[PDB]
Parts: structure tokens; C-alpha cells; sequence
């Protein structure tokens, strides 16, 4: 076990500095998870209304009890973020002053679901996030072509030298069953000198990268972002914390190249040293900022 037991929310303090909520504002929270974020926010407005959304119906069972107490400020749906307009429509909103994204895994997602997310224990290679999607990291593990698993692993994963050895390894090792054979196929996929060179457990990035093709997380990000500015009004905040190098570049050259954005955030805001050990969910996080214009 390397994950904290406790669910703590990445960054709060940056997220309500960057996200200012007061007065009345209304606050769509794109990523809810278990209301880490949104729980800090409501305990900071008094006024403030959020809209929190997640595609994984067991983790809004979580926010819904924990955010019992401000009920009536805060309203929880089962639908992705790429929807988050029409829901809002449906609610009889048509713009808000806030929008945040936590683009992780929740803390129950990787203890408690028995999904497979990470390796701590022998889990089934399920890692979806919506159990109501048909595709599971076993079906891709185990059918994809080896072109695209190396694709996926270069591309997600950032492996920019062993994605093919990878790819062979789990090719070879089918079927894969659990969490454990996937770790046996990176393990066999690197050189000893490699697996001991490396910060992270060497199979967090094949991890991340069968996870991100699972839940299309890089797709839905870039077209979230093509409109999200839409959604704001003049003034609105849009705070998003990536834990992945090319999802940072996207969200940075999307508030960038924005002609309705300007970006607060030229660098990333990183974790402060004490974070990172206390919670090892904020590893890797990158927290950028915009203003609507
Ligand atoms: N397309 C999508 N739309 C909405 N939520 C999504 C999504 N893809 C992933 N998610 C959710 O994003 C969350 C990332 S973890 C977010 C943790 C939350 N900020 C907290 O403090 O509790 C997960 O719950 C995951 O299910």
C-alpha cells in the first residue's frame, strides 16, 4: 500500500485561490470524485452553489454522504464532462463562474473498488471508472493489436523507449487475468538496471496508459477544453490539475491559444514538498488557471 487511506483533495488552498469562490457563485466541479475539492469550496462560500459530476456512480455515493451537510447548496450527476453543457441547460443554467478539473483517480477508485487501477494487491484488469462502459483494461490487454498497445503505451504512458518491449511482453503473457500478471509483463518488458534506476514503481505508466485508454481521458479532455470558455461568464474561472505531461501541454496551449481565456497560470503550480509525501494522490500534479475575458 502506497496510497494514503485517507481521501484528501490535491491542492485545495491553490484551487480556491485560483477559483475564488464567494458571493454567489455558481461552481461546475467536472471531476467530483468523492467532493474532496468541492466540500473545501462549500466550507469557504457560504453562497456559493456547485454542480458536481462523475461517470463512476460509486464514488457520487461517497460525495453525496459527504457532502450532507451543504445539500442545499450542491447538487451530484452521473454524466461525463463532454455533456456538462446540456446538463446545465437541463438545470435552467446556461453559464457559471467557476470550472475544476481533477484529472486523477479517486482514493476509493484505487482502495476500494477492486478494479485493478493500481497494483498494491491482485485485482481484476477492469479500471473502468463508468462499470456501465463495456470495454475493460482486460478486453484491451488481451485483444488490441500489438501496434496499438505499444501505441497506447508510448503515447499515454510516456514510455518513449520501451512501449514495444512492453507491448511484446503483454502480447506474450496473454491471457492476462489480474493486476499481478500485468505487473509480471512490465517487469519482464525492463532490464533489472532499469526497474531500479526508476523513482515510481515501474509499472505505474503502462498502468496509466491502458487507464487513459479505458476511460478516453485524453479525448475527452481536448474536447471539453475546445468550449469550455462558453460555459463561463465574464470573470469565470477555469482551474484544471493534471498529473500527466501531455495533458498539461494541452490544457497550457488551449488557455494559451484561447482568444476568450487569459491564462493566470504561464508555469504550473506544483505541490508543495509536504503534499507530495502526505498525499501521494497529488504526485505529479500540475494545477494551471484561466480567466474568462
Ligand atoms: N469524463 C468524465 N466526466 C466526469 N468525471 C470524470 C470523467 N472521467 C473521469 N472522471 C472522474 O474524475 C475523477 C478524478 S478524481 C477527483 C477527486 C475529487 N476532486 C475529490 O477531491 O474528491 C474520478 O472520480 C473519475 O471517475
Amino acid at each position: 500500500r502506497k496510497y494514503s487511506q485517507r481521501h484528501i483533495p490535491v491542492m485545495v488552498r491553490e484551487v480556491i485561490e485560483f477559483l475564488k469562490p464567494e458571493d454567489e457563485k455558481i461552481i461546475l466541479d467536472c471531476t467530483v470524485g468523492e467532493g474532496g475539492h468541492s466540500r473545501a469550496i462549500l466550507e469557504h462560500c457560504p453562497g456559493c452553489r456547485i454542480i458536481g459530476i462523475d461517470v463512476d456512480s460509486e464514488v457520487l455515493r461517497i460525495a453525496e454522504e459527504k457532502l450532507k451537510e451543504f445539500s442545499d447548496r450542491v447538487s451530484l450527476f452521473k454524466v461525463s464532462y463532454r455533456e456538462a453543457d446540456f446538463l446545465l441547460k437541463t438545470l435552467g443554467i446556461e453559464k457559471v463562474d467557476g470550472i475544476l478539473m481533477d484529472l486523477g483517480v479517486s482514493t476509493y477508485q484505487l482502495k476500494g473498488e477492486n478494479r485493478g487501477f493500481t497494483f498494491e494487491r491482485e485485482e481484476p484488469l477492469d479500471m473502468r471508472m463508468d462499470l456501465e462502459s463495456e470495454v475493460t483494461a482486460q478486453k484491451v490487454l488481451n485483444e488490441l493489436p500489438e501496434e496499438e498497445l505499444a501505441r497506447i503505451i508510448f503515447e499515454y504512458g510516456e514510455e518513449k523507449r520501451f512501449a514495444r518491449r512492453i507491448a511484446r511482453k503483454i502480447v506474450e503473457n496473454r491471457p492476462l487475468n489480474t493486476t499481478l500478471d500485468l505487473v509480471k509483463a512490465v517487469r519482464e518488458a525492463l532490464p533489472s538496471y532499469e526497474i531500479r534506476r526508476r523513482k515510481r514503481h515501474f509499472a505505474t505508466k503502462t498502468f496509466q496508459a491502458i487507464r487513459i485508454y479505458v476511460n478516453r481521458e485524453l479525448e475527452n479532455l481536448k474536447e471539453f477544453l475546445k468550449k469550455a470558455e462558453d460555459l463561463l461568464n465574464p470573470g469565470g474561472r477555469i482551474v484544471v490539475i493534471s498529473f500527466h505531461s501531455l495533458e498539461d501541454r494541452i490544457v497550457k496551449e488551449t488557455f494559451r491559444n484561447s482568444k476568450k481565456l487569459r491564462i493566470l497560470t504561464e508555469k504550473p503550480v506544483r505541490p508543495s514538498e509536504e503534499e507530495i509525501r502526505e498525499n501521494p494522490r497529488a504526485r505529479s500534479g500540475r494545477l494551471r488557471a484561466a480567466e474568462r475575458i
